[PDB]
């Protein structure tokens, strides 16, 4: 009938669990690197498909380039070793594109986010039953969609959420500092133009409620200062307002994509000396 389609949140689970077992202040090379990922990987899918979710779709962040939010705001998102990771990281997932059998959404200047907001949306309304594989509260922005679960892999709980409107507006109105999005209180760029002796004045609660509820309510209860700036946010925040030529590109990457046969599979585990692994490969 309609095949069950998880959509795993990757770059962050990968460099979460990174970050957790790579101790810090000792290097990290391509085979520390793999066997993590391909682990991640196996240990996620495994609880995907003992739920009916077989489809599973890698969604990668890629900024070489940047953001295709920068487009409308150039100020968006403006020991250990970080270098060692990224690099060995980004040469396992070609290798990911190469043998694995999995669907591996990597545009760049696109971000894992747009991907699983974009086919999350697409196959919801397409009768698909959709598990989304991410600790990102972001995400409940999709909850509102039909047959949307979502599985915090390091907690290892479900996301459960109308509040989740609320939850949205208010970073919409209030901003995000962890991307540089402002509130609509202050200019655009506050967070990277901001002066030492400057602050964001604060939001009642209600106000943000008031017009979580009901839209419109942004054109009496802001200003019109406020109101040009809820407008801006909303094509950073809100899953909904990413344009249509984004959704579009997209869509049709996963459609072009061709998946390697399983066969190449064990070849590739061999020839990377994972051969404690070919005995799993039917986890894979």
């Amino acid at each position: 009938y309609k095949e069950g389609i998880c959509l795993i949140d990757f770059s962050q689970i990968a460099l979460s669990t990174a970050l957790v077992n790579f101790p810090d202040k000792e290097k990290i090379n391509l085979s520390m690197v793999r066997h993590l990922i391909l682990n991640s990987i196996k240990f996620n899918v495994k609880k995907a498909k003992t739920l009916g979710y077989t489809k599973i779709v890698l969604c990668i962040d890629n900024a070489k380039s940047g953001y295709w939010r920068r487009d409308f705001a150039y100020y968006y998102k403006k020991t250990w070793d970080w270098e060692g990771y990224f690099e060995s990281s980004h040469k396992v997932i070609d290798e990911l594109k190469a043998y694995m059998p999995y669907i591996v959404m990597d545009i760049d200047k696109y971000e894992a986010n747009d991907h699983i907001a974009v086919l999350v949306k697409k196959f919801s309304l397409e009768g698909h039953k959709i598990l989304i594989i991410s600790s990102d509260g972001d995400f409940t922005q999709l909850h509102k969609y039909p047959n949307v679960k979502q599985w915090s892999p390091m907690h290892k709980k479900w996301v459960k959420i109308g509040s989740a409107e609320i939850d949205c507006m208010t970073k919409i109105l209030k901003g995000d500092k962890k991307d540089n999005v402002a509130s609509v209180k202050v200019r655009s760029d506050f967070w990277f133009t901001r002066v030492e002796g400057e602050r964001t004045p604060s939001m009642k609660t209600s106000i943000v409620e008031a017009i979580a509820n009901d839209r419109e309510q942004a054109k009496v209860l802001l200003t019109e200062s406020e109101y040009n700036r809820y407008k801006e946010n909303l094509v950073l925040i809100d899953f909904d307002y990413i344009p249509d030529n984004i959704a579009s590109n997209i869509v049709n990457y996963y459609n072009s994509y061709k998946l390697p046969p399983r066969g190449k599979i064990y070849s590739y585990f061999v020839k990377a000396g994972l051969s404690k692994l070919t005995n799993s490969i039917n986890e894979f």
